[PDB]
């Protein structure tokens, strides 16, 4: 009676955000893949209620170790 609600993982839309596809290694004027936290936290909270997340603390926290460990990192 709701439709339906199907999302996606968080290290699929999380790297899109930051922009890592192929790089030759270093060309002229490069920059690393860091994500400040109000934009990695940002698409967290477009998918808070799609992970069962009781609070941004549970959204953000998959949000990190998978923006983190992915080679992605995060300013605050």
């Amino acid at each position: 009676m709701t439709f339906i609600t199907k999302t996606p993982p968080a290290a699929v839309l999380l790297k899109k955000a930051a922009g890592i596809e192929s790089g030759s290694g270093e060309p002229n004027r490069n920059k690393v893949a860091t994500i400040k936290r109000d934009k990695v936290r940002e698409i967290a909270e477009l998918k808070m209620p799609d992970l069962n997340a009781a609070s941004i603390e549970a959204a953000m926290r998959m949000i990190e170790g998978t923006a983190r460990s992915m080679g992605i990192v995060v300013e605050d």
